[PDB]
């Protein structure tokens, strides 16, 4: 039982990132339109939250968050992400967030020191 | 003179990581128009090819790779990235590349193990 406990304290565990992604992006984007001088912020406000949290954890990993903003004007947007590591220790949450005018995709990657 | 050399042997050079990617995108992209069909391809492909070389390059780093493809449209772009690592081993590259039609940023980041 001790042993499943502490795996799950050093376990990369995705529900708990993609809500912490979740609350980044409501937090720093919301209900608010798309506008190209204020991505800028909302995408640097979105990352810093996102690895504020994921060191919160205390979890032994090193974190990467990528966030991409994009207007809804009919553009298509595609994000992809293969990589290698252990697969095992180091995971993954890519998290899409849309409203009516704009797309939030953030991908945070956590790698077991 | 060899600690240098074994050093530069393990480092995270930027340039062969940002030429490794620059060679990815136009092997797979080229000078090819906008394909909404074809993104998921180029994508594939232009990661697949920059994971396969840093696996080439032989040093001891986890790859994340990291493609998006977007066509132009008149709507502005931003790609945001902040992480948490030891900044004297583990780097990040991003390359930003456009044609007539799309851009394409690739972001690489490799961290020591």
């Amino acid at each position: 039982m001790e042993d499943y406990q502490a795996a799950e304290e050093t376990a990369f565990v995705v529900d708990e990132v993609s809500n912490i992604v979740k609350e980044a992006i409501e937090s720093a984007i919301g209900g608010n339109a798309y506008q190209h001088s204020k991505v800028n912020q909302w995408t640097t406000n979105v990352v810093e939250q996102t690895l504020s949290q994921l060191t919160k954890l205390g979890k032994p990993f090193k974190y990467i968050v990528t966030c991409v903003i994009m207007q809804k004007n009919g553009a298509g947007l595609h994000t992809a992400s293969s990589c290698f590591w252990d697969s095992s220790t180091d995971g993954s949450c890519t998290v899409r967030w849309e409203n009516k005018t704009m797309y939030c995709i953030v991908s945070a990657f956590g790698l077991s020191i």
